[PDB]
């Protein structure tokens, strides 16, 4: 249900912004979307929650938003350690959840 | 950290166990192994949690063990909605996770 680009690219020291679309019944309907960092072999590590916060030990150059059924996830400061697997996530209701499949970022 | 093999198979209406192998830290370490279903598409589904507890709504035919380093995923009655990807993870103390690369299983 959401809509991830598969890929992305940013150059060391600039800025990535990628996106992660779906309806008004998950991102356009709740302020409930998280975005993952997953390293290769690694758990997917929540990076942004409910639209716009960082959990602790996340830095500040990882920021969220969103405008109607679009959320976007911006990496400034890239880094060769970001390249890496990021997926959105959206509360739908009824306790249930809809996922992106995916965007891998490739810096050069 | 966490070994999955990356295929497994079975036959329709049949069984397959697939392995999930980590270290004492982990797996061996605690009675906090997870799998996770994930249909094409779709957030990984908790199918089983506490190495061998199943959440509601999630049938009995699924079924988890472990024994030293290597915890096991059973499936029988294998149906064709049950080819998925299926992800093991392990609590590693402080609060956070490993996971496997998970599992395609083929149903044929």
């Amino acid at each position: 249900a959401l809509t991830q680009p598969p890929s992305a690219s940013g150059s060391l020291g600039q800025s990535v912004t990628i996106s992660c679309t779906g309806t008004s019944s998950d991102v356009g309907g709740y302020n409930y979307v998280s975005w993952y960092q997953q390293h290769a072999g690694k758990c997917p590590k929540v990076i942004i929650y409910e639209v716009n916060k960082r959990p602790s030990g996340v830095p500040d150059r990882f920021s969220g938003s969103k405008s109607g059924n679009t959320a976007s996830l911006t990496v400034s400061g890239l880094q060769a350690e970001d390249e890496a697997d990021y997926y959105c996530s959206s509360y739908e209701g009824s306790d249930n959840f809809v996922c992106g499949t995916g965007t891998k970022v490739t810096v050069l």
